[PDB]
């Protein structure tokens, strides 16, 4: 017979790329409206990431890479993880994927038998709870609380912890909060993954993005239970050129290039020399992150400035370039508040699939202009 | 706990990737080899390609793509279905992949559930059951003969039909045989798809790579019930940009870009536009594919003279660039056999894994230099 697969029919796609494409599509229509839904820098790639990449284009280097990524992006990927990290890995502990988002969802494939729990931090990305069952998991739900800044309380996630749990998410810099979590409580979080023998998977694709405190690897704590997953996708604007990486347990990465072996084989050949560009010329690539961060940094003052100005709430991000905003004044709740604001000409992405109800997620990830233009939208519908 | 999912417990990572490896591995050991391993043209891809990257690169177009792919190239697959392979296809019923690996892995997951049967025809490409199977179904093989030239016959292919029968994979020009099934054949075959109401997979990436006869895409009739599956990999050279394509029922392909917005989210920006010209640009790619073509020919002539001369046999390809090599003069086993070869310095694919069993798989896919160089290996090795 014909037909769809039960795991695809029960698969929510995308929520977030969805209110893109919708967005997008209504500024076709001439329609004149104010999309803070991007989950993207607004900044080119930076030249030397290009230049990389006409030179792999012109020597030739277009053939297939090995599944866990050309060798000389790995062995810096070992040595970013270890100087920027401080996480001990060897090359042979690194895989090179297609977008982080490839990284998390062999990595899924790969320990998760049907039944099996993972923890998930609420707000969370809307990607994970359809990873997790995608592939037979099992959500197990743990509140994160604005008043508490959005950090998790490890006592709350040991109270979830069942003979059945095999992975924990923790996501610092956070989307959509914007959060990010002390050494503390990532310590934390990682002596429960040893305690109980699980997994932690720690998604630190927004590390660089950090506006207060410092950035924390619980990989350093936790080291053979540890899996960090990270890409250039945010800290080089290099979104479209699916790249990301990963690093830890060599029996657990050795898993996730199978699974590519038989997937996707393995990322861009191109897009692959360019990001060993990114890594390996310091100078030029931290040059590039100094001025987005402070562009970012300009943008978060001024958009939080707006907000308590019109009287709505938000719990200050200390990193990433999102911020959840209370939408109580405006509507009862965010599907209804957020189709008053599209109507007011601004789109946001309700927070009903981050599991933060009340809340809509904003990006300032546009021009000041953007966000000034939106912020007078914001104050008609008030 | 922790540990692995007994699904990628289960899978054998790709055969053909590990011998290449291990091809290649020894080379830098500075052993003297010939390798007759390689699944990749030896040409790099066409200048127009690097050129519409190039531009791509410069014009900024590095952002996320949709999960389906950009318009533009959906608009330009439509087009090259419906003109190369007379399928009557709508850009909403194309999509585009990392790889045509990327394009069956996802279709599987969608359309698989548990104990799904696929019927495989062997010798088949090593992926294929590994795909089946990580998806939850079985694989049911459907032998092909050498003396029928691995063409295969409908009525065995009926006598494996069950209630539980979900898909059918089809390959032509195949991959490792190099045969390319007639019309009349794979009209038969789409028609049992339709009586017996299950899917038609056609993986067509050899299209062009037909030296003898015509090629023929099912689709045509079977449209409802076949996805066809192709990609830019062989007929451009561009293996290692990752970009695959398929076409099919609206309903399987929006089900296929659900998969992929939950795990690589879209293929390569710029590797997306740098197709569009190699779809668009008509005359460019045609002289490039003519080229190419009669280069493999020649090769394939050059070789099949020469194991005739040394008394191997061997069922004389159509298409693709491969041959299947029957080792019983050399060895009682494909195993033993590839063991003796690579000591005598020449790697081959054993057929094992594509259950080619008493046969090792060719490539002559490399310079007439290193073909020449190889027969002469094989001749003192006998
Ligand atoms: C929290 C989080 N983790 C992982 C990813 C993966 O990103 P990509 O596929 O673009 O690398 C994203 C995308 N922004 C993300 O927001
Ligand atoms: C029979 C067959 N089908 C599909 C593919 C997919 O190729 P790719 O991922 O490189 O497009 C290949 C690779 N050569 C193949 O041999």
């Amino acid at each position: 017979m014909r037909g769809l697969s039960r795991r695809v029919q029960a698969m929510k796609p995308s929520a977030t790329v969805a209110v893109n494409a919708k967005a997008l599509e209504l500024r076709r229509q001439g329609v004149d409206l104010v999309a803070l839904t991007a989950g993207e820098p607004d900044f080119d790639t930076p030249e030397h990431v290009k230049e990389a990449a006409r030179r792999a284009l012109a020597q030739g280097k277009t053939k297939y890479a090995p599944p866990a990524g050309i060798p000389e992006l790995r062995e810096a990927l070992a040595e970013k993880f270890r100087r920027e990290n401080g996480l001990s890995v060897t090359p042979e502990e690194t895989i090179v994927t297609v977008g982080g988002k490839q990284a998390l969802f062999n990595l899924f494939q790969a320990i998760l038998d049907p039944g099996d729990e993972v923890i998930v931090l609420s707000p969370y990305w809307v990607s994970y709870p359809e990873m997790v069952r995608f592939a037979g998991g099992v959500v197990v739900e743990v509140e994160t609380l604005p008043e508490e800044g959005f950090v998790p309380d490890p006592e709350r996630v040991r109270r979830a912890i069942t003979p059945r749990t095999k992975a924990l998410v923790v996501n610092s810099p956070n989307n959509p909060t914007g959060a990010v979590y002390p050494k503390e409580v990532l310590e934390a979080l990682a002596r429960l993954a040893v305690e109980h023998d699980f997994y932690l998977v720690s998604d630190e694709i927004y590390e660089h993005l950090l506006y207060e405190g410092e950035h924390f690897s619980p990989g350093r704590v936790a080291p053979e239970h540890t899996l960090t997953v990270n890409g250039a996708a945010k800290a080089f604007a290099m979104t479209g050129w699916r790249i990301g990486y990963a690093c830890g347990p060599k029996e657990v990465i050795k898993a996730m290039a199978s699974v590519s072996s038989q997937s996707t084989t393995s990322p861009d050949t191109i897009a692959q020399w360019a990001t060993l560009e990114a890594l390996t010329n310091q100078e030029a690539s931290r040059a590039f992150v100094e001025m987005a961060r402070e562009a970012y940094r300009r943008r978060r003052d001024l958009l939080l400035e707006g907000l308590t100005a019109l009287g709505l709430k938000a719990v200050r991000p200390s990193g990433a370039f999102y911020v959840l905003m209370d939408t109580s004044p405006i509507a009862p709740d965010e599907v209804r508040a957020a189709e008053r604001l599209l109507e007011a000409g601004v789109a946001v992405v309700p927070g009903t699939d981050f599991a933060a109800f009340g809340h809509v997620r904003l990006s300032y990830a546009t021009s000041e202009e953007n966000l000034r233009k939106a912020l007078e939208r914001f104050a008609r519908v008030l």
